């Protein structure tokens, strides 16, 4: 009936610009756990409030904290279409999504280490706005500066080759068994490669099969 995707893979694998690409195509929102917890921190609710205890500690958010703000969130859109970006991340997750719905469709990124570095090193951020900055595509206006208030451009942690390599190790190891068992169901597809451009129309074509693709009023 209603679709249920998901598309894994490591940090900086392309998962966010597939999405949009999805968005344009299909007029399909993305769901993010980091999205979600963004939120759940800005209006200070009670997970919101765990995650921050971890965090002030300089903590990883558990996986627990994660999954309860997430079936939180699905479990009040269940009229829609989902389209989830990089959950579930563990076999748990994979199963506490079971209980509330038949995953249709999972969609897998295999991004060579070298590439995700590159990327990640091409992308700075305006911290207070959020404003992203992929120096390739859309580089800020001014050298080093925010497009509205010229505030200098940061690099997250999380960007840097280090913190990359480390993501990509963490991700490895957690990774098998979800792909395992989605294999076992014969909803994963994977792709490969250093280039967006060259998977995305691999994974159109999969998605127009489960949904119908915008065109224009004179399109006809
Ligand atoms: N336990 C726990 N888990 C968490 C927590 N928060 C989030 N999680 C999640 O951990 C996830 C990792 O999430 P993350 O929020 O820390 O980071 P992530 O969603 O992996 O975001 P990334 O932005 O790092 O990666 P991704 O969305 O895959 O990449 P993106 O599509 O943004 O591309 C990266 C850059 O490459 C560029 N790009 C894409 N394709 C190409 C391309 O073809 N060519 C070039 N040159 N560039 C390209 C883009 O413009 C972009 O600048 C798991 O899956 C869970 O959802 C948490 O707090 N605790």
């Amino acid at each position: 009936k209603l679709l249920r995707a998901v598309i894994l893979g490591p940090p900086g694998s392309g998962k966010g610009t597939v999405c949009q690409r999805i968005a344009q195509n299909f007029g399909l929102q993305h769901l993010s756990s980091g999205h979600f917890l963004r939120e759940n921190i800005k209006a200070s609710t009670e997970v919101g409030e765990m995650a921050k205890q971890y965090i002030e500690k300089s903590l990883l958010v558990p996986d627990h904290v994660i999954t309860r703000l997430m079936m939180s969130e699905l479990e009040n859109r269940r009229g829609q279409h989902w389209l989830l970006d990089g959950f579930p991340r563990t076999l748990g997750q994979a199963e506490a999504l079971d209980k509330i719905c038949e995953v249709d469709l999972v969609i897998s990124l295999n991004i060579p280490f070298e590439t995700l570095k590159d990327r990640l090193s091409r992308r700075w951020i305006h911290p207070p706005s959020g404003r992203v900055y992929n120096l390739d595509f859309n580089p800020p206006h001014v050298h080093g500066i925010d497009d509205v208030t010229g505030e200098p451009l940061v690099q997250q942690e999380d960007d840097k080759p280090e913190a990359v390599a480390a993501r990509l190790r963490q991700y490895k190891d957690v990774a098998k068994p979800v792909i395992e068992l989605y294999k076992s169901r014969g909803v994963l597809h994977q792709f490969s490669g250093t280039e967006t451009n060259k998977i995305w129309p691999y994974v159109y074509t999969l998605f127009s099969n489960k949904i119908t693709p915008i065109q224009s009023k004179e399109a006809y």
